């Protein structure tokens, strides 16, 4: 019947992770143009489940760590149409939106570079899918006020996201 | 794996949205999608930072729905899930720009029905979002009567087509 | 989330379908809007899952085999607020990002042509949500440069949708 | 080529957004861009058939807005120009829904200051937008005392930021 | 001093012409590619104006009338990052949003099928740039209810883009 | 439309500049915003000009020199909307979209690196409006066969943008 699996997610520090659903082979090729194209030096590997024909785990890469990580997630998730992405030199928020508007891209499972693992079902032979994700871990707490003014800090200090 | 439901409380004359995000910066810009949609808008925001601290952080003009929205957030327990509720305004008034905050990465539902959420536990402090149950399971096929009224609702009710 | 079920995507060859989840009445005319404006000669039919009130499948169309496809999938997954679209004379990528950005329309599950099955969770009578999906079949190897190779030839001999 | 300025009426409380489109359906298709985005927002739209009946074809639920937009549509009379006025809604809250119409392809203005539309006729019955002239030039340079100002405005007054 | 030009843009009967300002030479295969993934049979000719460099005409096409349309049309209007795109077996609104997502794209001038004349402003040698266009021709008049009702029904009957 | 005014924009070897029209002071934050969250290390300037009120040139940045680079132009040009950035470490192609989609900003008259004037009317004292601009030079010719391959070899092999 249809059975659950658990896959971890290994993410080196200083990477970021970006699990998807897709469709098409022009997939690998319009991914890896969204990430060139959206910060001038960032590192990455791409890796696309084709879910027919050849059935390849297709990729490009501009750099060879994360080329294997993400060909290795690929194989272990092994569903179709999931791609993955690692970064390196860039965040996610900075790629995000150029993914999210490449026509073949459906689904975003996670950006993350916390502890992830991958919930996938297998329902017949050779034939899985992404239930969903578990990233990072649950809340503790509630933040207060004085949280919410450090968190403001922050961004308006530190990353400078704000003002 | 252990699988758990969770019901979602919503009061008459809101709406709620559900979805996973990443990064701090997911609460202010939350804040400024709903604010600069709507005049007027009324509404809670709670995002479950995932790492860290592991605060659940929020922003809000009514205190109700902040709190509405930081419960469903302790309940449903998974990190980067982040939950609005909003009155004085529809999803579709604000849906897009949601979409569109480089945080967001899903958006699970959009509502004002009975609504449950799926979630799935892998270890102690572990959770993720599995799906939801929207509402309830057709109970027929629309006719042609049946759409001429759907039709007329739509561009003499609410008036959004013509 | 008790009990799941697989359902069957039937895929008659020459069509491909889109999965996904909206909310409010108006969505079935959006997405009838959002196809044939995309297209010249489209051929479809979609029909979406009213959650309340009525709970009617409602649906357009200018194609019947493809209105009762539609029709008939909704029927099957019987979970709220899902959509169904099959289209002929056109391909996703050609209306994806029309689809992704009507207002109602947040999920978007599967857009394929492969065979593919939907993990639907049923929690009482009557209240079903949809879990994931399997598109097509896990992965049979990696691509090799030879591979890559003649993935670009194909995408630029063939479909001509790059240079 | 002849060059006219047409200056363009703006009562207190609206706003006008000035662009330029193709296709009939432009109208219907801005009509649900403004009625979607914002509930009770009141509007106007016109828009110049440059073909055929070269008929101004408008929408609207307001007609003091209603014949705003005309008017400024007979005035400019250039084809597949829009006139949009709206009130009980800022620009902001839909732009981009104008945006991604896909019959629009400019936007010349979307203000409340004080404002002109620059044309050229370079035969009769041939009209074309060449610009606006979108209120007045700078008497300054922002100070740091002004950008604390502007700051303190935008977080406590119009609560747009945080 | 400025010296303003009129050009006068030859639309052949099924066609439809957009004109835009872009920059960097990757705009000719972003153009290409948006325009041959928006609709399966669509003809089309699309010629950049490079305005650096070796301030070359580049262009992409599946038809040589259409290609050749659009260059000429580039050489005469002579001014640097202006692209022109000619188009048959598809509507401007097929492809519209995709073009105005082409990152290099910040521009559209026009987007129809009626007279046209699109005004050039020299400044120096060699140094030109659009002032704008004159899109069809001016109103007649303001339609009536009965007007209204008439396109109403066109939308919906014939074109079938309403419901 | 009065009078016609050119003004020269000055462009530093290693940056680019972005004009457009928008609305509203919240202009110059989320300008900010755009460009910081897009590319990390990105260095810029950001000047708008307050139409209305105080009628201040409203001004952020990370780099003095841009900074200044950025209200100096806006003070030449001196129309009401207009908006100048300065990038470096970035090119226009990173930030682009994420300004086209910033709700205040209505138009992008430029997005470059080579020689610009700015046409500028002005129908009376104080009220001045964007005509257009000149952004590099006309074409010397159109792309030959060779050309368009050297053109393709540049996109994939030197900047790697495309496959």
């Amino acid at each position: 019947s249809i059975k659950f699996e658990l896959i971890d997610v290994p993410i080196p520090q200083g990477t970021n992770v970006i699990i998807g659903q897709a469709h098409f082979i022009k997939t690998v090729e319009d991914l890896y143009e969204a990430l060139v194209t959206s910060v001038p030096g960032v590192k990455f590997g791409i890796a696309f489940c084709e879910a027919s024909g050849k059935r390849l785990v297709r990729h490009e890469a501009n750099d060879e760590e994360l080329r294997n990580l993400a060909i290795d997630l690929c194989k272990k998730i092994a569903a179709g149409h999931v791609f993955v992405i690692y970064i390196r030199n860039a965040w996610p928020i900075n790629v995000l939106n150029a993914i999210k508007n490449v026509p073949e891209v459906v689904r975003i499972f996670a950006a993350t570079a916390n502890p992830l693992k991958v919930i996938v079902a297998e329902v017949e032979p050779e034939r899985r899918g992404v239930v969903g994700v578990v990233d990072g871990h649950s809340p503790l707490g509630v933040e207060t006020e004085k949280d919410r003014e450090e968190r403001k800090k922050f961004l308006r200090e530190v990353v400078k996201y704000k003002l």
